[PDB]
């Protein structure tokens, strides 16, 4: 088969899903990992695309690289870009998405920790997770380069991790491009 770079890892949290893994103070979701190509569309090709999950699934796929240490959060030390698009509108940026990270196509690819896609009432939001939020460099060039990718026009935030721990009041993101 043809090999990918690095391995990447699938979990999906189905809100409506039946029979929810139930851990001790956790919900357990199914989780895959794939490191061919022939692998991730073996997943991609069994799983909806965004436009047919519910309202309040959430699909991530991270490089298993960076998996921390026992619950504790992923790439906490950086934040994410996200784009916000209208129900049924995300498909394809979350395709995109994904075959630019397991493609290692970014240019500073070292700092892509993952991608989630999340499906809520009136919007879908799909993010780039990465990981320094320091590397001011890194995380410009990340942004502007999904955005061209996606040939996205508008304007994209980056929010740092951290930053969550953060009232309400904004502004929000470190960065916009």
């Amino acid at each position: 088969a043809h090999p990918l770079e690095n391995a990447w890892t699938f979990w999906f949290d189905n809100p409506q899903g039946k029979s929810r893994q139930v851990a001790w103070g956790s919900t357990i979701h199914p989780i895959h990992t794939f490191s061919t190509v022939e692998d991730f569309w073996g997943l991609y090709n069994n799983i909806h695309n965004p436009s047919k999950l519910n309202v309040g699934a959430d699909f991530h796929c991270f490089k298993n690289k960076i998996e921390p240490k026992w619950e504790d959060p992923i790439c906490a030390n950086g934040g994410k870009w996200t784009i916000s698009c209208g129900r049924g509108k995300s498909d394809t940026f979350w395709l995109h998405t994904l075959l630019a990270m397991i493609g290692e196509q970014f240019d500073f690819g070292d700092e892509i920790c993952g991608a989630v896609v999340s499906v809520r009432q009136k919007q879908e939001r799909v993010a780039i997770w990465t990981k320094n939020a320091a590397n001011e460099a890194a995380q410009i060039s990340i942004g502007k380069q999904w955005k061209e990718f996606l040939d996205y026009k508008d304007s994209i935030g980056f929010i740092v991790h951290e930053d969550a721990k953060r009232s309400d009041k904004g502004p929000k993101n470190r960065y916009t491009v």
